């Protein structure tokens, strides 16, 4: 199982909807995808399929489809708050199982 | 009628598909949306939903669909090659009427 993040970095501009694209290639072992910002115990939790409540986040890909292996999200109305390196983590039923290299999210000024 | 193009760059890594996110905020005037790498005569066409053939490019929405807005496209495949500034490019029926402000592709080192 590899969680595939093509982009390193994302430059986005205040108020856009940035689309964070992550892959799995494999659909075993079980357990739920999350997203966070950050990496290690102080790591916000940006999504979670399983449950919670994202306003601002929703799913490119219908994650309840048994052979879904598409977990990009998109998030809406970023801010100079919203920079950072947004990693895709595979859990087991949970423990963490893998982590996806993560995708840096920048800011950059309006044309 | 604005072209949006939320991300100002993307960094890829090579072997990796790209995602290039445009949105039109209008149905009208009618015509074409085309890709391009680069600006002025030199510029090269990237996609062009109207007609020829971009093995390398797929859409995430169905362009003949009629209230469709979203003229974003997958570019399989990106080599050191691919490096440049992609609009996507609203004609009037042709004769160009609104370009977006490009969205950077750049390439990083992988993980």
């Amino acid at each position: 199982l590899q969680m595939i993040q093509p982009e390193k970095l994302l430059l986005v501009t205040v108020g856009k909807t940035a689309t964070l694209h992550c892959t799995v290639t494999s659909l075993l072992p079980v357990g739920p995808v999350l997203w966070f910002r950050g990496v290690g115990p102080g790591r916000e939790l940006i999504y979670n399929q399983k449950e919670g409540h994202f306003p601002r986040v929703t799913t490119v890909s219908d994650l309840t489809k048994r052979n879904n292996m598409d977990f990009s999200i998109r998030i809406s109305s970023i801010t100079p708050a919203d920079v950072g390196t947004y990693y895709c983590v595979k859990f087991r039923k949970n423990v963490e199982f893998k982590s996806g290299p993560g995708t840096e999210m920048a800011l950059g000024a309006k044309p």
